[PDB]
């Protein structure tokens, strides 16, 4: 058999590169990093290795921290409810400025946080499908203790003016949260030009195993820790490292940013053949901007066929993809052009066969 | 060379069975869990037999949860900013009762729910080493929202009397959480003898990868997630899955409960060798109780020579271990005799060789 795997903003396979650098950390040199002994000392150069590779790769420098945390929904999770402790309590601010766009665990928390009797405002996206920027500035008042952007979306593929949201923000001395999770080997990423004071990220999004993740903090910047016990991560996040991931999601990232050229240039190429094939159909939309995306993402809708059941029947055909109803496409750097050939055909066919109903 | 290890209450070696098991989800099974397609429900089997073999290593039922988390940092900051909110906020019940020798993650956590203005009795430990019941009995107030009292003890090995504790808690009405991290696959592990609300635990101490934790919770019971965006685990702890730990950690604590009887009659027995061999020495003490012990497990002091420099020459010799100054040494199934006739050599030389200094 042969299957088509086209469904990467729900995660990627790790890199070949990735499984083998983690495997020595689970076979003999399976030491607790906090050990003072040999077993414990002889992680430390892994580890540090891959900590570099991770400030490497999001322009971070020595005086930041990038934490390990155990996903994304982990470190969006503690950027809002440390501000909540450190700036919505203690400091009066009661306002937390978000788009409607995030994701789940950032609006989960949110709404959890309005519980609680915070003013939440939950910024709605324009026809071009995206956040303006002048919109953070018209709702930023003085309450205002975070702004939290995604730099890109996962469901559209669409690019967020973060930078733009980076100036405003410093502007104003403002907390400016990104969750970049969909952005990270897919389009260069930079806390520096970003003026983040927080950055998410999910290795399992850039060819990383599942159950690890990121948050850059700015130094200076506090954030009570989510994870009390303060011992690992300079006692910013408890508990005993994830050795193997570590390294693994190291190596995930340094390959990640050295493929930016070509997400740019091929896989974004795959894509657009992928896309304008698929164009040439009936009341085939695509659903958003088509300029401002991140190179992999294609979300397209179909005249009167649910987006629900194109992918039932894709899988049938061992094309996997996910709903956005409309029908989410999203490439990484393993798929080929055959794939995308097969694809256009599978799908045209699926289409016409699903519409034969009257 | 031939290192010896003995330091498994800091951490374990991943058992090959486990190593094992895992590979095929950091290999082709690489789909995310939620995902409709094939790639998604293609890991749904193992999940579910990896979940089976936690709920029948813990004696849990059905209609209980057993959440994964990613450690027992997680779960133990889950439960008590959990009570927090569910109890101590919306219910009044400002109190707390805890041991002095839990890890740092509850005690950690707890002083900063003090910071909020929560009262927190942090229970003494007797000449026993051990704590009573009585004292948990006599601290309950009706503020009381919680007790917390972990099963066993890293630094000592002593089990503490939960079930008594479980019962004065059944009876007082008062929620009830054991941290039951240095149990499993250590003494056998029943929350229904136990009446547990909320138990903790950690792969990485019963031979599968560090990263990967549970908390089970009772039917019935709330608790506010600390990980919102309520996707997966029944909304209780949002986060992709860590599909290939999650397999592990299963494979982990059935082999962990398959070899109780072997910890108990074997590791157990090997630990009185050394223990006794090492008692035949001079002011070498025994730190604490030494029949209410998990069976792996000595903590021994010894005449004016501190535990860290002891520490450091066995280390020169290759063998690992930890303080807790006194000097513990915690043994796996994985040691052997031949081991640890070896460490009683090395000990008794490093001894004598360390005092000599007039
Ligand atoms: C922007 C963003 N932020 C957070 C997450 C979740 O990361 P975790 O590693 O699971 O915690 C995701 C992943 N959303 C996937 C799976 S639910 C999708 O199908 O769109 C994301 O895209
Ligand atoms: C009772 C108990 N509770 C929690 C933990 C920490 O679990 P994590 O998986 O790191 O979150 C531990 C592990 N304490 C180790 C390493 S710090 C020791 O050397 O004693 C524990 O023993
Ligand atoms: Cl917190
Ligand atoms: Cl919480």
């Amino acid at each position: 058999v042969q299957r088509i795997y086209l469904d990467n903003n729900a995660t990627t396979r790790i890199d070949p590169k990735v499984k083998e650098i983690m495997d020595p950390f689970l076979r003999d040199h399976y030491g607790n990093p906090s050990s003072l002994h040999q077993f414990g000392t002889e992680t430390h150069p892994a580890i540090a290795e891959a900590l570099d590779k991770l400030y490497k790769g999001i322009n971070a420098r020595d005086i930041d921290d990038v934490i390990i945390t155990s996903c994304a929904t982990e470190s969006n999770n503690w950027v809002l409810k440390g501000v909540y402790f450190d700036e919505c309590l203690k400091k009066g601010k009661n306002h937390i400025v978000t788009t409607v766009a995030e994701h789940p665990a950032v609006r989960s928390t949110c709404n959890f946080l309005e519980s609680l009797g915070v003013e939440v405002t939950y910024l709605p996206i324009n026809e071009h499908g995206s956040i303006t920027a002048e919109q953070v500035r018209e709702a930023i008042t003085e309450k205002t203790a975070l702004v939290s952007v995604m730099w890109a979306n996962n469901e559209t593929g669409l690019i967020f003016p973060i930078e733009e949201i980076g100036a405003i923000c410093k502007e104003k001395g403002v907390l400016f949260h990104t969750d970049a999770v969909q952005a990270i080997g897919k389009i260069p990423v930079d806390v520096l030009k970003a003026n983040a004071d927080f950055l998410s990220f999910s290795a399992h999004k850039f060819h990383g195993p599942k159950g690890i993740g990121g948050l850059y903090i700015r130094s200076g910047v506090g954030l009570t820790p989510l994870f009390h016990g303060g011992e690992h991560m300079n006692g910013r996040r408890s508990g005993t490292l994830n050795v193997p991931y570590i390294v693994g999601m190291g190596e995930a990232m340094k390959l990640a940013v050295e493929h930016l050229d070509y997400e740019k240039e091929v896989v974004g190429k795959l894509r657009d053949k992928l896309e304008e094939a698929l164009l040439k159909i009936p009341d085939v939309m695509v659903v958003g901007d088509r300029i401002h995306r991140v190179p992999n993402t294609t979300l397209v809708s179909v005249r009167g066929i649910e987006g629900e059941a194109m992918l039932w029947d894709l899988n049938r055909s061992n094309i996997a993809a996910s709903t956005g109803t409309a029908i989410r496409l999203s490439l990484s750097r393993f798929n080929t052009e055959a794939e995308i050939d097969k694809t256009i055909e599978v799908f045209s066919q699926a289409a016409v066969r699903l519409r034969n109903i009257s």
